[PDB]
């Protein structure tokens, strides 16, 4: 378990005052491997090239990422993140648009992000459209059996952090000793890297983002979250 940073960009503008570059660089003079810079919606391309091209190869990059630009964005970013691609938008699952994503890029090349609503007690379901879609893909331990197929890593995106979901991707991933899973659920005490090494044996990332002090959150101290990792080795 280590914690993954983030940078999550708008109107090409960090979502906090610095601009992305400056992330960037800490973010790699920190050694914080893995990190995910998020475009939400438009005009956030320029602030995603500034961070990718800070630390090239080192960040990856999500936030309209399909076949057509995939490989452009690799020029620059570790790994690319799909996100709503996948799905139509009735909200079906397309298999398929995955498989060309693999074909094209490399399973070691792709992140798959599912953000996931708790609907049930036990049962999560993928959502799309900020949330306001529920998608005919589950969470659950066959879903991660087929997809882990294309890819070599999942960003699963869901007070405090849902321990149940985090406890289920343990036990729905036990046996992958290769596949990386980073959880992003609003994480805000340095105890929750802890509580997530113990609910997942180690086996699952934790990202922190608004809730850093670097971020101007008041919460979480990023060099306590860098300091967790340095002692995982
Ligand atoms: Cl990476």
């Amino acid at each position: 378990t280590k914690f993954i940073g983030c940078i999550d960009l708008h109107n090409g503008e960090v979502k906090q005052q610095h601009p992305s570059s400056y992330y960037a660089k800490l973010y790699k003079d920190r050694d914080v491997q893995g990190c995910h810079v998020i475009k939400l919606g438009p005009n956030n391309d320029d602030a995603a090239r500034e961070a990718l091209q800070e630390s090239p190869q080192f960040l990856q990059v999500g936030g309209g990422i399909n076949d057509t630009n995939c490989l452009e964005w690799l020029k620059w970013a570790s790994k690319v993140i799909v996100t709503s691609w996948l799905f139509t938008k009735e909200g079906h699952f397309q298999l398929k648009r995955l498989e060309r994503l693999t074909e094209l890029c490399g399973k070691d090349r792709i992140v798959v992000d599912l953000s996931c609503r708790k609907t049930q007690d036990g049962r999560w379901i993928v959502a799309m459209n900020k949330w306001q879609t529920l998608t005919d893909l589950e969470l659950n331990a066959d879903t991660f059996r087929e997809l882990r197929k294309y890819t070599n890593e999942f960003l699963i995106h869901a007070g405090g952090i849902d321990e149940l979901l985090v406890s289920k991707l343990f036990e729905w991933t036990k046996d992958y000793d290769d596949l990386k899973i980073v959880y992003a659920g609003g994480a805000k005490s340095v105890d929750d890297l802890k509580l997530v090494d113990e609910l997942s044996h180690g086996k699952v990332d934790l990202t922190f983002g608004s809730s850093l002090d670097i971020f101007g959150g008041n919460l979480v101290k990023f060099e306590d979250c860098c300091r967790w990792n340095e002692k995982q080795g």
